[PDB]
């Protein structure tokens, strides 16, 4: 429909006026004569929010000229038009909208972000790897940079008891992943055992180089997650290479996922198998080997297909991603399909960079509510990439320390009633994720619009 559509690049605009003007008309919501001109007010609301979601309402008040009386009927009007949430929810920045913001506010979890409430963190990482066998180019790993062995057993002790501190709620609040890899750490599938024990279904992350037959025979745990996502780094030895520092790593990856395509079909596993890709510059053409890769896979499983894969950037990308999509259809048609945030918008050719939070626009509380990281020491990370033993300027960012005589549930309330706060300094900005950025962007856009006294309706859509 014209007004469900209205936010992507050459959508029919008139088109999505006239859908819209009759629905207000229709409702009683304006008077006929008037309909047209608060239809275009909201289709312009449409297209800002589907495709720059952290606009300050005021901004966006600013560019349609009207009223902060005006603007307040606006927004009572635009829900009344459901439609136009759909416009916005599947707009060029709809990954966003569906798959962060919009699941977050609904859970109350921005809500006790911006409330500064001492509540358990939402999502929880537990970083269990001591060291990692690649060498990626500006990891601590092209150091001797590593945890110490002998912090193991307390460190598993540790991460068994903060898995019984999570809530019930939400099985999927805890994952394992990291700075380093977590398949290093030897007791990985008895935490994962613990976990599934616990009612929890968390997903691991990993490069999968130690995911051997091997492994699972030392750590049958891992057969309990809900789901391995494999980091690829390319797509052949020579790509490898140029990403880890490590030779014939890529046909080592692919041997092992292979061999575990076998064994899940054969053990008839519930486990779920996915993929995350990087999309390099002038190199998106790439994305149909990555299908190729993806089918051969499919060929070891005897029918168990991949389940997803998930595509991020950092030749015309708006067409590699649309014949990656039909290449997906054609041999893949199971396959799930997830964007990153700006592939998602460059699907239908509208200009998408990512954010670059800089010092200045960090929130100096951080997030903690929202989401914490552990590492084996049981430090509790703010940020989802300080989380690396001897990263310059990361330890600032610890909220405190899990132990025997402190919880994660302490540790995290105690951070937050105290009024917690670390100062930006250049280069912390790195410390944060993809997640962190639009965690941090929408708790910005919240706070400016609270302040700016639009409190209900504050980020627009919720
Ligand atoms: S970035 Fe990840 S895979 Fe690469 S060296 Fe560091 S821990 Fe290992």
């Amino acid at each position: 429909a014209p007004a469900e559509r209205c936010a992507h690049p050459g959508a029919d605009l008139g088109a999505a006026v006239h859908a819209v003007g009759q629905t207000l008309a229709a409702g009683g919501l304006v008077p006929p004569d008037e309909a047209g001109t608060t239809a275009r007010h909201l289709v312009r609301l449409a297209v800002r929010y589907g495709n720059s979601p952290f606009t300050p309402l005021e901004e966006a008040r600013h560019d349609l000229g009207v009223d902060r009386d005006a603007f307040r009927r606006l927004l009572a009007l635009f829900g009344q038009v459901p439609e136009l949430r759909t416009a916005v929810e599947t707009g060029p920045a709809g990954a966003y909208w569906k798959n962060t913001l919009l699941p977050l506010e609904q859970r109350g979890v921005f809500d006790a972000a911006l409330a500064r409430k001492p509540v358990f963190p939402y999502s929880v990482g537990l970083y269990p790897g001591p060291t990692c066998m690649f060498r990626c180019h500006f990891c601590v790993r092209v150091t001797g940079a590593r945890y110490d062995p002998s912090a193991l057993d307390a460190g598993n002790a540790m991460f068994r008891s903060v898995i019984d501190e999570i809530p019930a709620g939400n099985p999927s609040a805890m994952y394992f992943s990291g700075g380093l890899e977590p398949l290093t750490n030897p007791g990985l599938g008895s935490l994962a055992a613990h976990a599934t024990d616990h009612g929890l279904r968390p997903t691991v992350y990993t490069n999968s180089f130690a995911l051997t037959e091997r492994t699972l025979e030392r750590q049958p745990g891992l057969w309990g997650l809900h789901a391995i996502r494999t980091s690829l780094y390319g797509l052949n030895d020579e790509e490898y290479e140029q990403t880890t520092g490590k030779k014939a790593a890529f046909r080592r990856v692919r041997e092992n996922l292979r061999r575990f395509q076998q064994l899940r079909a054969e053990r008839e596993s519930p486990i779920n198998l996915g993929f995350a890709y990087i999309v390099l510059p002038g190199r998106a053409s790439r994305l149909l080997d990555l299908v190729d890769f993806i089918a051969d896979l499919n060929d070891a499983g005897q029918g168990r297909t991949i389940d997803f894969v998930n595509i991020r950037e950092d030749a015309e990308l708006q067409e590699a991603l649309n014949a990656f999509e039909e290449r997906v259809r054609e041999r893949t048609p199971g396959l799930h399909i997830d964007y990153g945030y700006a592939l998602n918008s460059l699907r239908t050719g509208a200009d998408a960079e990512l954010l670059r939070i800089k010092p200045a626009t960090m929130r100096p509380t951080a997030h903690p509510q929202v989401a914490v990281q552990v590492d084996l020491l049981g430090d509790v990370y703010l940020y989802r990439e300080a989380g690396f033993p001897d990263l310059d300027g990361a330890t600032r960012y610890i909220a405190g320390r899990v132990t025997p005589d402190t919880s994660l549930t302490e540790v995290v309330r105690d951070f937050v009633e105290r009024g917690g706060e670390v100062a930006a300094v250049d280069g912390d900005e790195y410390f944060m994720d993809g997640f962190d950025q639009v965690v941090t962007a929408r708790l910005n856009q919240l706070e400016r619009d609270a302040a700016d006294g639009w409190e209900e309706a504050r980020g627009f859509l919720r």
